[PDB]
DNA sequence: CGTACG
DNA sequence: CGTACG
């Protein structure tokens, strides 16, 4: 569970109106975009999280 | 070179297959025993230079061009 | 579930 | 280039 807290500690952190993007998030918490995406998406699956469609996705707090 | 050999180890197993027919990245990767993904690189690369044609479908089919 | 992508 | 995929 270390990552998803993590995240959701992340996002917390920067603003509950302000998204980001998986890369962002790779690059500032040391850890693999596919990782990260596997816990982003499911996140968003559980709602916890609030992702942006696009070409990347945006993830913020629900 | 490993690369040039799983190239050469796909181009034979599908020159093996015959010509006309083809088969999914996933069988290809079974019987080679290499991952899928490599396999899925090397097919598209020798795709791309026209050496192989992909057939596309949920999962792509490919055979000798 | 297609995914090839580095 | 979107990729999360076991």
């Amino acid at each position: 569970q270390d990552q998803e807290q993590r995240i959701l500690k992340f996002l917390e952190e920067l603003g509950e109106g302000k998204a980001t993007t998986a890369h962002d998030l790779s690059g500032k918490l040391g850890t693999p975009k596919k990782e990260i995406n596997r816990v982003l998406y499911s996140l968003a699956k559980k709602g916890k999280l609030q992702k942006e469609a696009g070409t990347p996705p945006l993830w913020k707090i629900a």
